[PDB]
């Protein structure tokens, strides 16, 4: 890479507040994984298309544990059995504006749909095809994964602490790996911040 | 005729190719959860909604205490979603073509308990209807229907099929996939009537 933790931290948050999207790399003991993400609010219908192109497909809206109860999304499962406590609520489908939810533009008004200001439960549907992630409160500081990463990024940024990500897919099924991501992200000028990043800064400031 | 192209249907699933089911007007490429491979994953993931799922029986669903997501189901298509899964081990975070197909695998596997598989993870249970398409004419009967029909468990990956543009792939287009990739071709209606016939 090049530069300090902190000067990525804020082309980071200009990135977003540009327009343009963020590779979030983590651990290479952990996910090891770079996840595409942009603000709930302004993140274009085409950037959603080449999300669910190159992504994993499973495009989540990472949300505060405040707008999961306004919403009322109960978590998912009691028991997170799960590797990484992925904090999985139950999916979403916006009430209408869309169809069955699942091309770009349906998933773009469900992210809006989730994210308006007084948005309420009965404006989304259940179950459908948007994956809200419930941040854990204290962000990266609590715990260090990309849905805390995200909304401590937006937070910085001067955005809702909302945020749609999702992990970059290699053409052959394996996942992206660190320098595939960085290319990618290298043609599609979203910037590159690693957790330990994000961590360092917070701390920091 | 519609008869002809539920038993080339068969005779695809049979093979282990996959087949196109179009009815909702989407367009879903199918393959059995017992045959599917890593390469037939990964291109689902790469030309599909990557919200890959797999249809189960109501039997199974509880055989691997699998709670439907919601008890209120609002979705407007009365979506058969379950709490998603994870193989409980031979993947890593679970979402690559590889680490998809083990989960899958994991509950399609005889004698599989519960605790083959974490909650939550990458990879969506979807429970059909008891009474398959002549309940409710959904891809994810009609997925077990054609599986079953083809003489294999009643478990089936399903996905839709996506333009790279974000924009669902329309029945010409899902054809054309099709023929690229060597796919048989059916209709939800070609296996209503099938069924009923017989
Ligand atoms: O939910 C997903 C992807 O859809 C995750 O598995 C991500 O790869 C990142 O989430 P964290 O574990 O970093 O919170």
């Amino acid at each position: 890479s090049f530069g300090t933790p902190f000067e990525r931290v804020e082309l980071a948050l200009d990135a977003l507040r540009e327009g343009r999207g963020v590779m979030v790399l983590d651990d290479e003991d952990r996910e090891n994984e770079g996840d595409m993400i942009f603000p709930a609010e302004t993140m274009t219908v085409e950037q959603m298309a080449l999300t669910i192109r190159h992504g994993s497909g499973i495009v989540c809206l990472c949300i505060t544990e405040d707008r999961r109860k306004q919403l009322d999304l109960p978590m998912m499962v009691e028991n997170n059995t799960s590797a990484y406590g992925t904090g999985f609520t139950v999916t979403i489908e916006a009430a209408e504006g869309v169809t069955t939810g699942v091309s770009a533009a349906d998933r773009v008004t469900t992210v809006r749909a989730a994210i308006k200001d007084g948005a309420k439960p009965s404006d989304l549907n259940r179950p459908g095809h948007v994956f809200p992630l419930r941040a854990q409160a204290g962000g990266v500081l609590t715990r260090g994964g990309h849905t805390e990463a995200t909304i401590d990024l937006m937070t910085l940024a001067g955005f809702k602490p909302a945020g749609v990500l999702c992990e970059l897919t290699n053409d052959d099924g394996t996942m992206a790996r660190a320098p595939e991501c960085i290319a990618f992200a290298g043609q599609h000028n979203m910037a590159v911040v690693t957790i330990e990043d994000l961590v360092a800064y917070r701390q920091a400031h």
